């Protein structure tokens, strides 16, 4: 239930997550969604609990994604917290970000606004032309929407990102999962996920 190294599985329902290419982690697994997290010395490391769905199915045939949840959230350098996942067919990995450290990615500059979730949020869109994915080297699509100011709890329905991102453009490919993601990149800090329920279905 404390995990150090490199791992996957499934627990309570929510499939989970530690990933570094080096550095110190620690992950402590906690009930259903939540568990708490700390980073140091590493060059990537990402903590994550949600779904990889069992299906091959549209967003509209899940029916509502939405995770309810809450972190108590304190990065040492650069971070972020969002909804983490990958759509296939057509190739996509999408972020929603609701809070960072001591950068705001993704960089380069917004589409569109969102206004959700009593937020703003920037749309961004990138290609990555053969670089690494969930079905290898290839290409594929980013999706992000990044909150305009930082918050560590809310609601994030993710079902009206993808609405709004197929309106402006952005085609949404079966789901192939989503998370509640802290990621790190030559940082230290430490993250508790105290709450975190995910909806997966219905209106």
């Amino acid at each position: 239930t404390t995990l150090y190294e490199n791992k996957t599985g499934t627990e309570d329902g929510y499939d989970y997550e530690l990933w570094k290419d080096s550095g110190n982690t620690s992950m402590i697994l906690n009930g259903g969604g939540t568990f708490s997290c700390q980073w140091s010395n590493i060059n990537n490391c990402l903590f994550r609990k949600g779904k990889k769905f069992g299906g091959n199915q549209s967003y509209q045939q899940i029916g509502n994604i939405s995770f309810d949840y809450g972190c108590d959230y304190h990065p040492n350098g650069n971070s972020y917290l969002c909804v983490y996942g990958w759509t296939t067919s057509p190739l996509v990995e999408f972020y929603i970000v609701d809070s960072w450290g001591s950068w705001r990615p993704p960089g380069g500059s917004p589409k569109g606004q969102i206004y959700v979730d009593g937020g703003t949020y920037d749309v961004y869109e990138t290609t990555r032309v053969n670089q690494p994915s969930i079905q290898g080297n290839t290409t594929f699509q980013q999706y992000f929407s990044v909150r305009t100011e930082r918050r560590t709890s809310g609601t994030i329905n993710v079902t009206e990102h993808f609405k709004a991102w197929e309106r402006m453009g952005m085609r949404m490919g079966n789901i192939y999962e989503a998370a509640l993601n802290v990621e790190g990149y030559q940082s230290s800090g430490s993250a508790n996920v105290y709450k975190n329920n995910m909806t997966i279905g219905g209106s």
